[PDB]
């Protein structure tokens, strides 16, 4: 009764149901009156929240972690910075998280690379982190929705799903450090030997990525580019046709491979055209570079992948630039016209790769 | 192969060997330094199909076929050729049990699209950290591998929990973000020991004034600049809330301050040009506070002004103006309307200026 606040109408007769929901369950009224409102009081369990908070100085005695250390790992992880290291403040949850960073720092990690990668992490769990909102508010948010129903329906649904969640996590981080590590075998196999691998094979690559800002000069959106990614994708797998292959779409990018330069530059032309032509999207730039790569899995690894990668992060909007090696490989009578962008230096390749801009 | 840079693969071999590769292994892949790392990574050297998959863990083809591309996987048209790692295609089938919760599939397909990328950023970072542990002066081959090895076999497990750990941490946040949310619309008012404050988000850009993309490893390193350039200049009564990626949060009492405060962080981040420009949104209202961070209206407001912003400006809401109250002693700040008059999940149409020293 004194757990309905000033409310009145429908808003205290909802929640009266909650806390009733709430009271027979066993959650206590301190606990209701503590947690305004009480909503997701049962929901946060499940995903750590118990209502209790930790000092530093507590988690720096209890887990033997050093104080500093663990202010850095918590502010990095995206934690309100708290002062005062006596100060009861921080969900105990997160205090204990940030304690289990210090042993890659054990092992022998730099504290400022281990920071630098939960930074990084973080960054991109806050995007992760929203369209999972999204995904769940669709989920719960029905029409007519009361306090019990969302309190109950968020509560059956997350005690479900957080389960699911570890497991999906690190099989999606394994791909990517089984792609990362295949990226690097072959870098080094190449620079061994000097020349070709075995099964290699005599491609054009080009990547061809969206811009993060309009042409009136707004940043497109973190949100928008996912969305815009599965079009981006739509139009590439339209646009391609044998003997281009259309590889993959990564994050705002897709890769194009095929064994003759002539029809992919043709292809990624015709690419870059209909996106201009689609104010949908922001304006599309490419980068295309020829050479000896080998696959696995049905992707490609090798220098011209490496080169294109680069020089397509280069290109200014509207733009396809070509490493040397693509407009050497075009034989014949082709209708391109040139332009000479100079020699230029790529962050993760040495010798000065020349570019051309190419136009219909 | 023949002296010193030999007796070099001598090492190397015999440990391969040792680590339970084989002979067959050892040439079919050319220089071998990573043989042995393979397997815990996932990688076993079995490959399945999409439909293979799909009946060993009975799940939907089309979706699962949807899930895979969504993830950056080659693109595999034939279901029935087998191209990808097992590890691969398993991973993708796990997607069905999200929508068998009542979950939407275009919305599981975007999470998961969202996820890869940001996953993929983070492995380029660990790239470097690894290149950092390992490769130290006067390197040889076998040296790079026991060292892989061991960061691998010691490192690599405590990755997956400590996302995990990142992740719900967030949720945690999330969830506080909600409730707070459904309490002001029930009320239909701020929540009790709600405190009048000006909250302001900045945020780098993804690209620097030459429209060039920053690197995973660059973006953690000016993320880290950031920080320190708001540590710097936030003082009492401002306070410098948290860092959130690449985007810090500053609340304040006053706005006054606080405008001062942002207009002199996106000033300084547009000295030195190795920054992305700095964009902020401003609001004020009544917040609460919990476990030293801030959840309301004026919260909300504020990071979807962020997002409105262009590089280089501070964006103001409408509330931060009349918390000012038009007889400001502090005022030297110019006023230019701007923005757009709508944003998204914020209910009615929302007035915003560009303030500028
Ligand atoms: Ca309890
Ligand atoms: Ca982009
Ligand atoms: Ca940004
Ligand atoms: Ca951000």
């Amino acid at each position: 009764d004194d757990l309905l606040g000033d409310l009145g109408g429908t808003a205290r007769a909802e929640r009266a149901k909650l806390v009733e929901w709430l009271l027979e369950q066993g959650i206590t009224p301190d606990e209701i009156r503590a947690t305004n409102p009480p909503l997701l009081l049962a929901t946060r369990h499940l995903v750590g929240d118990d209502g209790t908070y930790v000092s530093a100085r507590e988690i720096s005695e209890n887990y033997g972690v050093d104080l500093e250390l663990l202010q850095r790992v918590q502010r990095a992880v995206g934690l309100a910075r708290v002062d005062d290291p006596d100060a009861v403040v921080h969900m105990r949850a997160d205090g204990e998280a940030a304690a289990r960073a210090q042993r890659f720092v054990e092992l022998g990690l730099n504290p400022d690379q281990v920071v630098l990668v939960v930074r990084v992490l973080a960054e991109g769990l806050s995007h992760a982190a929203e369209a999972m909102r999204y995904t769940a508010l669709e989920a719960i948010m029905r029409p007519g929705a009361t306090e019990l129903d969302i309190a109950k329906g968020s509560q059956a649904l997350v005690s479900q799903i957080v389960p699911l969640l570890g497991p999906m996590i690190q099989d999606m981080l394994f791909m990517q450090l089984r792609h990362m590590m295949e990226t690097e075998a072959v870098n080094a196999g190449e620079r061994a030997a000097g020349k070709p691998l075995p099964g290699a094979r005599q491609v054009t690559v080009a990547f061809a990525d969206l811009v993060g800002f309009t042409q009136l000069g707004e940043v497109v959106s973190a949100e928008e580019l996912g969305h815009l990614a599965g079009r981006l994708a739509g139009l590439a797998r339209d646009l391609t046709a044998p003997p281009v292959w259309f590889i993959k779409t990564i994050g705002d990018a897709v890769m194009l491979v095929c064994p003759d330069p002539a029809p992919l530059l043709d292809t990624v032309l015709k690419l870059v055209e209909v996106v201009d032509t689609d104010n949908n999207f922001p304006r599309l730039r490419a980068g295309v570079a020829s050479g000896m790569a080998v696959s696995r899995a049905g992707d490609w690894f090798g220098s011209p992948v490496n080169v294109a990668s680069r020089v397509t992060g280069v290109a200014r909007p509207g733009a396809v630039l070509v490493a040397d090696s693509v407009r050497e490989a075009l034989g014949d009578a082709d209708g391109f016209q040139w332009s000479f962008a100079g020699p230029r230096r790529l962050r993760g390749i040495r010798g000065d790769v020349r570019l051309f801009r190419v136009r219909r």
